[PDB]
DNA sequence: ATTATGACGCT
DNA sequence: AGCGTCATA
């Protein structure tokens, strides 16, 4: 009774930029507005492979992973952006810095968490409590929740999608109790208004447009943004959960996309996150190792506790190319030379990250694939990363990874390379 | 022959 | 440390 937790103690939000680096090109080029779209790397095999796709053209069924070749066979009119090419290789420098705009302008609303290019979990529980005493018990107005959806409503005793939108905001607004600066869903509501003022912030200063999840947790904040997008918020409530829950297949669940999750379906015999609520913890820990089975019993409940950490900038700076097909590095100097012009990139943007952040790497890890192997990494080895210079680091890399060439006399590079990674970690302050 | 990343877990 | 898993454009 009194004592269960709720997993209802903080507000969380997560925003993910609207198909992020068509956004990028079409800022740039005015002509790919509004239109079916999409960004690609390298051109010759296939016409290059996708990257990201305007919500035009995903309705015609293009999508990423998709050569552009074939994507055109389904879109005829698509229009194509090119990823950067320097030093040989895809450069994604111009979508860095455009994230690095959007990460800017949500740092000042909160610290937030960088989970990827595009995304940054937010911890909102201290600025809603702000909000709320600045609110002094006034009711939140449909007015300030414009873009918002609440996940569930509406239900029960139009057939707009606009207009579905603002029945369930009614009737979400209309069962709040605003006389309680501690009820939960109260803090959701008006962290939702202060992701409206954040997201309106991004658009007008970048001119890119983006979604958002509300909840309580980073895993139900992810789940929530992507239930209405583009350009749109969604709160999910913890009453919410059960409902959502019992037809959500557990493989949507982040983590859950993988081996993990299919063991679950398996091993217990369900498919959605709903159903796991009937094994005990001690069930789900003796399956899937104690870790995991807490983290399942007090997920499938709507509950999870991990942190948004307090990190803006990439903890590792790599570079990375594939060699595939006929392709594939075969001599000393091809693996040489390959190695120095990531080093060159690497080094570039070491160099940046140095002066913009105050910090310096460290650790230089080198990773190879050969040819055979299925695994993305064959091999991966450490060493000093002494020296922001290229010719250092790519002679470095090469000592390293010298040892795995089988062949008999030293010109020659066997197996096959098809894969140079360099990363940059272990960084200290400067 | 999607590729180019980047975080975190295991032992 | 090196490998594996899972994730995002
Ligand atoms: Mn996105
Ligand atoms: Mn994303
Ligand atoms: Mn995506």
């Amino acid at each position: 009774g009194p004592h269960m937790a709720t997993g209802q103690d903080r507000v969380v939000a997560l925003v993910d930029m609207d198909c992020f680096f068509v956004q990028v090109e079409q800022r740039q080029n005015p002509h790919l507005r509004n239109k079916p779209c999409a960004v690609v790397q390298y051109k010759s095999w296939k016409g290059g492979g996708i990257i990201a796709v305007s919500y035009e053209a995903r309705a015609f069924g293009v999508t990423r992973s998709m050569w552009a070749d074939d994507a055109k066979k389904l879109c005829p009119d698509l229009l194509l952006a090119q990823v950067r090419e320097s030093r040989g290789k895809a450069n994604l420098t111009k979508y860095r810095e455009a994230s690095v705009e959007v990460m800017e302008i949500m740092s000042r609303f909160a610290v937030i968490e960088r989970a990827s290019i595009d995304e940054a979990y937010v911890d909102l529980t201290s600025a809603v409590q702000e909000r709320l005493q600045k609110l002094q018990g006034q009711p939140i107005s449909a007015d300030l929740l414009p873009s918002t959806y609440i996940e569930g409503l509406p239900q029960g005793p139009t057939v707009q999608k606009e207009g579905m939108r603002k029945q369930g905001l009614f009737q979400w607004l209309d069962s709040l109790q605003i006389d309680n600066l501690t009820s939960p869903d109260l803090q959701l509501t008006v962290g939702a208004v202060i992701v409206e003022e954040m997201r309106a912030a991004i658009e007008r200063e970048t001119g890119f447009q983006c979604s958002a999840g509300i909840s309580h947790n980073k895993v139900l904040a992810k789940l929530a943004c992507g239930l209405n997008k583009p350009n749109r918020q969604t709160l999910v409530s913890h009453g919410s959960v059960p409902q959502l829950f019992s037809q959500m297949p557990i493989r949507k669940i982040r983590s859950l996309g993988g081996k993990l999750g299919a063991s679950v379906i398996e091993i217990l015999g369900i498919e959605y996150m709903g159903e796991l609520t009937q094994f005990t913890e001690s069930q789900l820990q003796s399956h899937f190792g104690e870790k995991n089975g807490s983290w399942l019993y007090a997920m499938c409940r709507g509950i999870e506790h991990d942190p948004v950490k307090p990190r803006q900038l990439p903890k590792t700076i790599g570079c990375s190319k594939n060699f595939p097909g006929k392709t594939a590095l075969a001599t000393r100097e091809q693996v040489q030379w390959w190695l120095l012009q990531l080093a060159q990139e690497l080094e570039e943007r070491l160099t940046k990250d140095r002066n913009d952040n105050d910090r310096v790497a460290t650790q230089l890890v080198v990773s190879i694939r050969v040819q055979g192997d299925k695994r993305l990494s064959s091999l991966r080895r450490c060493c000093a990363l002494t020296r922001y210079d290229a010719h250092k680091m790519s002679h470095d890399a090469f000592t390293v990874i010298k040892n795995c060439n089988t062949s008999g006399i030293q010109t020659e590079w066997s197996p096959p390379l098809t894969m140079l990674f360099l990363c940059a970690t272990k960084f200290s302050a400067s």
